[PDB]
């Protein structure tokens, strides 16, 4: 579901420290 793409941003805004994680979990919804 979209529930895990949004979830799984944590794993790439982590890789970048964490400047918009909010904005990454986006990737999973394009």
């Amino acid at each position: 579901g979209w529930v895990a793409c949004v979830g799984a941003c944590g794993t790439v805004c982590l890789a970048s420290g964490g400047v918009g994680t909010e904005f990454a979990a986006a990737s999973x919804f394009l």
